[PDB]
């Protein structure tokens, strides 16, 4: 972990919970999803729309109250296509009163970059430099 | 398309819309997620934990109105993990009145089968028998 | 029960409960607004609106977890209006890992089929002949 | 109208809408549930749980905006079972600026009188007494 | 208490609470905002937008289960802006069976008078005097 | 702006507005809350219970698709109480596919650090020492 700051930092709220009473695997899907999403629109300033999702992984539960950061790392940048790697990390206080941070989630998101009305955009060999592309 | 009837059925609500106005992305990933459980606890009937996904495709926008099916096939079976590939379709009427059905998006999603309490439960071999395993 | 297959099936969420901790009512009567027009839309494909509720019945209590499946059958059809019975069932299963389906709601509603702009459509007689009317 | 007080008084939110852009009826199924048990609790202060609702009508559409009033008449009280009129008003201003109240739909909702834990708690004569039964 | 009737008066339900499990203080603000809104309009009934929040205390829990009843007062009005004190109370039932109402938040929230295009609106001089301005 | 990295990092969501269209400030006013109590627990890493908002201020419109970022600084700390400036930026992009961060609202909120079933703590001389009180 150094991929900069979060690009989404949220509470786990007791409304975002499955049936077995840890948060829902949908509700951390739908951060990361958002925070890839705000990752690639620094290749893609007005609109992306995600394609895909591979390698997502569910390391440990989440629970209610846990302060959710969502990382990002451009992986990859096509020519309208980009690759994000989002990270997941939980904040979480025990009942003596220590603080642990736990790597909770992970995820490769994949992006393309359109007009606002949703129509391919190649992305400009200018924000690709300023990337390390 | 044949792969037993929807394990969900919802419509997409204008709650559930992303800021470009099509429908959320991880809306329909917490589809797929549930979707999927449904199916896999055919294996486990108490309880699964999701563990992981891959191979999700966006393949198609979601619009509100939708009508969104998830269909289900467990693809895989192991010790104590179960392989599920997702595909949901959306049914969908134009402006001239027609009835579309659409296949909008893909994933494959593996869960363990665990106890009520969360430990892992090895699969009994009749479950796998009568599910072609 | 022979009624096909659902028009709706969604879990139950433990942010859809009442005070008490039971599924809250509300929840579900949407449930049956949203299976019904599924259902009445056979007969009017581009739009109904809800115009009344009878017979609704909370016949046994719904609990998170539960699969809800929504059943129609097309009771009545005027010029305008659509009548339909939907019948909720809850999958449930308990303690030993037994899976349990009950018979959890009733209702009748009624529909008005309308233009996309909300004007009285005259139902056409092909889709009441192809429906049993 | 003179049905006391408002037992229920929201503002519908832009959230609250059904694919053709007016108010859901399920969510204002939701509000004449809910004002027609406060209602009832007069009769059962600890709890009721929903049993039936009858005579349900969509008068008029809800849109975005108005103020929703839940009006309440204890119609009819038995040894354990308690009926109420819910009547919904919306408060709505035009575009030149007048304020018009509209009564926007209405239900007949049953509810059983019960103990915390869920078991029939029959009514109380007293409460009866002061009720007008 | 003596405010008039209350402005908005909703049910606090199980997917409105804070990870400790009472009723989320940004929730009854939600409430408070919206209460305020209701009570500013009548002397601007298109359009406010709340410019301040100032006074507001957190006097009591507020629970899974209450009848929040918002009270609202009109404290002050400029040429375009408008001051309004809200105060929220909680009815509750025991254990027992007893009823108790509990004033639980309280607040001063500034709103302006605005066209429903979001221009200032300067207040006029008739509905400041019909309010005791 | 220098008072760290955002306590909260959120996207405003097309269900979170209000009846005009722009961002409901209630649910701005919980990212507010949620993210002052973040900063507070720094002080009493348990729990914090939310007592008081003061100086809340509406300074500009939130719209659909904002990055909304809320930062904060303790600004008091007594024996068990913890006052916290938030401020919130919204982040955002106009049609040329310009990035704007915009100062979008303001507020001082206190908190009482208390134990996890709810009864004052004082405040440690250690946590206040290495946060400059
Ligand atoms: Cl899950
Ligand atoms: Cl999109
Ligand atoms: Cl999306
Ligand atoms: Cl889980
Ligand atoms: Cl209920
Ligand atoms: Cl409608
Ligand atoms: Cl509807
Ligand atoms: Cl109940
Ligand atoms: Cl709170
Ligand atoms: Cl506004
Ligand atoms: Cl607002
Ligand atoms: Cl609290």
């Amino acid at each position: 972990r150094d991929m900069g700051e979060p690009k989404l930092k949220i509470v786990a709220m007791p409304s975002d919970t499955n049936p077995a009473g840890n948060i829902f695997g949908g509700w951390i899907l739908s951060q990361i999803d958002l925070a890839g999403a705000i990752a690639a629109r620094e290749l893609s300033p007005e609109r992306v729309v995600t394609i895909s999702m591979d390698k997502v992984v569910f390391k440990e539960p989440v629970f209610i109250g846990d302060i959710i950061s969502c990382y990002s790392k451009v992986v990859n940048v096509g020519n309208t296509s980009i690759s994000v790697e989002v990270e997941v990390t939980a904040q979480r206080v025990d009942s003596q009163g220590c603080t642990s941070c736990i790597n909770v989630t992970s995820a490769l998101v994949t992006y393309v970059s359109v007009t606002r009305d949703g129509k391919k955009n190649p992305i400009s060999e200018e924000l690709k430099r300023i990337h390390g592309f």
